[PDB]
């Protein structure tokens, strides 16, 4: 009935709790359901969905031989009630995408689909299904963006755009979105830094994002900025470092890309500022998607010290995980005065680890909690190969 | 609340944003989705929906044979939220018809669904589900309409019926609905003229329709018309001829079919009047249903140049395209003072091109929108033949 | 928002007009769809839902041997809205029976299940799925009901139910229910008349109710009420015979049941009165369940004659038909002044007929409508055998 | 629009009505069902859902092969609408867990989902999908709780939760709800009792429950407390043994197990006191989980005596049952004065009896009710072996 509002910080954290988990893929082994990447949440005041993105094709059919490009004419970003098999029967449609993102306002819903060629790619923006903007590729090099919810406060909603090589030095954008049309847009000027799937949430007047870095970065890169949209950049301190590929633990850098050979490439994903403190979630893996926990460093966001204070595990080694992103629910919703984080888990299954013409994911998340946790192993229980 | 008023012209545009796409024949591969023909769009203040034809039979199973009549006693008008696959899980039954349309006065929907034998087909009227009236063959030769939304302004709902052969002379008739009833209805003298399968939109106080000739027109012919029923007609200027099969890009005429040996049968089709201007969406090849694109012709309407003013690609050549048709988003609906023109494409897999026992379509959609967008090929994706 | 009230007439009519078809067989060929029986419709202001009772099996599926008593602890009604594939995905929980009747009284629904061993059978009444009172077998043989929507006005919702042998002389009660409250319930006195599965429908302070005779008699029997319960009965007069077996049509009788070595059995049917004029819905085949027809006959209801005037075809005899029955539509819902009388027809396929495993139906419903219409054929459409 | 206020009392009961039954496993053979156990219903004012554990697998699919532990990572809480096949297509999901329980405590719902390892498990508490609260393992062995709903009165909702040996004295918790967030826990001391799966219900101002004693009782334990937690234990004094295994009917006793070789493991079950009587729900088998019954024992509560006064046939024992649960209709809900008692019943098909690699369960409910009723046999239908 109103907007999500400003000024308010982060909720207490002790241990996350679990909230959903899907088994879309054990499911799918019989049943009806989508291969999907992507399963990102994102709330409104009254419910909670998860985002996917398909190539509309079918878990245990042969269009889900998975030949095709990432960036097909087919892909869509599709949606549905949290914990709930990504099927078509349950799936309501987005918007024609192979890069998205989405968020509520308060009362309603904000989708961006980026669609077409490479070099010409372009965001076509909605409010409550019907286009109320649109961008173009301004640097025509597969123009992209967060794949987990963007943020929005009094009214308005916020994302962040990429265009340029995936390679070395990309260009960057900052939105300011209000009921689905564009007012006001900010370049990034972020020379050394390589922004990517930020992961998003909102602070005070403020919105903070922990990004990815493909370029040479095992630490990731984080940007948080103004309604106006004056922002400020870095990388997280912590040598807790958290992306994947990434070297052992060492001493981290605040400002700058640390490489050390395994810098390269990367895996969506994100981390939950809290004064000098900072939550990591990561893969257990140095190298794969495999595994997943929950790092509380209290020095985090301001020391570069590879102590932390406390692991929560979320999947154990002998898993796979995949992409992993924020998303939050608002006192609006919940009768707090503060934001309550939580985060969702892709667990990638099929190509190219395993023997499979396919490659899907499942979901789990987890939300704040002030109060007593467990950790465990919750991963995507699929059987493969499937009737291949 | 309210119902679509009158007075209001089509939105700016410079180029088309895509709206949605459903992949639908290629979940069909393995879910379950009914054979569909005619995907066209209609929405009213709060939703768009996709209305479609089925003979009551799905994907993969013997009763898509489709050895039967295009009009069989099986044959129903159904409708589901847009982008999702006409699945019998999540399509509505609107009524038992071979020949349709439908559209809303804002606050409900209009459905009319034609069923029965060719010599005595009739009209089934309904509002909101129920039966609100009827008309019959008044020429006896198949009784057939649009095929594409009906238009409503002002509580009023006006559509185009067409009875006799598609051979040649056939009888036309302008209706004005309220509610669901027939509140007068016009005979259009039009000798020389073939009207089918008409696409129709609002602008300003007025109706206007670009339809289908199957009698000798490679050009498509238009009506105009009052909410009194007075009207005009005429075919589009352009030489950027719009229909299938079709010659080479000549000089136009804008009140005559032009033939060139082309002239026979056609396709649906649909054209957005702009001043002088046309928008005009076609197929790539002249002889078959293949490719798709949207031409900005500046003087379309009222010149008979060959020359347009822009091109953008819907889908290349290599791919299927068929059915075409227009509907609107009005500003009741975007707080536009504008309609937002868009349009729907039926990308027809099967027979009688491919080697399968069956022919069906799948969809995707585009708007209006006065920002920047590209063009790409955007197929229905299905790998051919089935389990067949 | 309010109740149906009483004191209305049924609309004028000259034929019948298609409302909904839903191929729900052909769509079980390959889709999740329970065998059903009995799909007869029921209205409320805002909504129309098909109600059907399964034996909780799906088409193409052993459980569907049908090897099992039509009354089993496994039947179950079950409702979903009118022309869908009644699949598990779209079909509402109702009750538990094998025998039942449902309605409106406007703004909700009247459920009555009959479950239970055949000595002792009990209704259960339920307003909006909740269980409101009971009724036990008072007979003790095999109490049943209408199988087809009961009758509601001015709150007071009524049915009719039998007790006893389908082989002679039955036993009969009329209710009275108040949000599913039994308020009174009355004998009926008619010895020599078997009443079963009758079809109702409201007349201006009354209920009519055109039954099934298995005793002996062709033509049917009939019952008209009060909301005191005080009543009436007597067989339709008109030679026009409407039953299943029956005699070629010779002269009827109004008050006494007209065997012809073919009275015996039956199947559930309905007419409707218009003074002393009548409709009578029936098959075409004169001891098989093929073939359906609406019959216009001016007498019908007082004269014995075999003359009728007029006839409309709905399913040839080529084809299969079953059960029969009537729904209405309310001027609470249309802004008419009178009531809509609809019927609802069901397709049987399989046993004992044609050579499957299983017994099924399909339906197709139509209702007044004082315009012009047209006799045609709208069969099922299922190539039997199934996967069988 | 208000909440489930105490101070009422249950109401009269004669004999019991059958409300729904799902043949969800009938359903499973070809249609997608998910493996079922624990579904147990709970209503709000407007709704009856019934909730159940899943492994995230479905009928007929190699990942119900049920090599799996019951507690898995994988198990989630899921609910439905009542009497509908526990498909993904009509299940919502509730929380990550192996063992729940979930209420409304009139306009909305509390879900308490426990998961995580053996020695540390978490209660996850949620009020509308929202986590709220959480309680860990405080005895580090097995956290479980209801498996059946909770009971609501003025706002405040209550619980029972075990943590310890199902070999022997385990200790137990009883838990005060608002809203999702924990008012106050009360520790039981019951030295020589073993509760588990408590199955309760409202009673004026308290809170009865009727649970399972897994350590040396075959008759069971029940707790009746106050808002304050104030509490009372003991067993059910009749000789009427409502567990399984049990003895032949004996003296009972109303405060210790008695055992007799039989009373180690047991059964979920449910009983409802009607001042010094009692209703005894229970398998027909002394040994095994098939045949259900309901007896009334005018003294079940006071007396020992193996004497009863009535007893209803739910299920005859050459039929499989299982678990079973009690769940109320409020006066909130159906104008009455009091509350309706109702009950579930789960009907265990496969292992370890049946040659199948899977375990699943079927459901049917009935309720209180103050007029006739009918015994009889409501079995699972399934035929087994499935396509295994
Ligand atoms: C199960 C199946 O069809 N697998 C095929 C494979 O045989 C073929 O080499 C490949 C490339 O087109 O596409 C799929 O992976
Ligand atoms: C896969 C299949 O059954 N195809 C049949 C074909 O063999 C037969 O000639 C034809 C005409 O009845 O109907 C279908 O097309
Ligand atoms: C396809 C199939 O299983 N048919 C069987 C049949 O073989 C058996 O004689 C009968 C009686 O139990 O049950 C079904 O009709
Ligand atoms: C149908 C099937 O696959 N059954 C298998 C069985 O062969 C194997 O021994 C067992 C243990 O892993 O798992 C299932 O029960
Ligand atoms: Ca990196
Ligand atoms: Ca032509
Ligand atoms: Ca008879
Ligand atoms: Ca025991």
């Amino acid at each position: 009935v109103i907007h999500y509002s400003s000024g308010k910080d982060l909720c207490p954290v002790k241990g996350w709790a679990p909230l959903s988990k899907d088994n879309g893929i054990r499911i799918g082994s019989r049943g009806e359901v989508f291969v999907i990447r992507e399963p990102f949440i994102s709330c409104s005041i009254n419910e909670c969905r998860t985002f996917f993105l398909t190539q509309g094709a079918l878990l245990n059919d042969k269009h889900s031989n998975g030949t095709v490009k990432d960036r097909s004419p087919f892909r869509t970003l599709m949606s549905c009630p949290i914990g709930v098999a990504p099927s078509p029967s349950n799936s309501r449609f987005e918007s024609v995408a192979w890069s998205a993102t989405a968020c509520s306002d308060g009362p309603g819903w904000l989708t961006i689909g980026i669609t077409g060629p490479d070099a010409t790619a372009v965001a076509v923006l909605k409010y409550n299904g019907i286009i109320t903007d649109t961008l173009k590729s301004w640097k025509g090099n597969i123009m992209r963006t967060q794949e987990s919810e963007c943020v929005c406060q009094d009214e308005f909603c916020y994302t962040l755009i990429t265009d340029g090589p995936s390679d070395a030095q990309a260009f960057y954008k900052i939105l300011k979105i209000k009921k689905g049309k564009i007012v006001s847009v900010k370049d990034v000027d972020a020379p050394g830094f390589h922004f990517e799937e930020c992961s998003c949430y909102p602070s005070g007047e403020n919105v903070e994002c922990v990004c990815r870095d493909n370029w040479r970065g095992s630490n990731r890169p984080w940007i948080r900025f103004n309604s106006d949209l004056d922002y400020q950049i870095g990388y997280v301190c912590s040598g807790v470092f958290g992306d994947n590929p990434r070297p052992m633990d060492s001493t981290g850098s605040c400002n700058s890309p640390i490489n050390n050979g395994k810098g390269r490439y990367g895996v969506k994903g994100f981390s939950f500022r809290y004064g000098d403190g900072v939550w990591i979630g990561r893969t257990k893996s140095l190298e794969s998607r495999s595994g997943f926990e929950m790092v509380w460093d209290a020095n985090g966001w301001v020391s570069t010290d590879k102590d932390s204070n406390g692991v929560q595990d979320i999947i154990d080694n002998d898993n796979w995980s995949g992409y992993s992103g924020s998303f939050s629910i608002r006192g609006e919703t919940t009768g707090r005065n503060c934001t309550v984080p939580c985060f969702w888990v892709e667990m990638i299954r099929g190509q190219p680890k395993e023997k499979t013409i396919w490659t899907s994911g499942s979901s789990i998340a987890f939300c704040g909690v002030n109060s007593d946790t467990t950790g465990w192993s919750w991963p995507d229980g699929a059987l493969l190969p499937f009737d291949i």
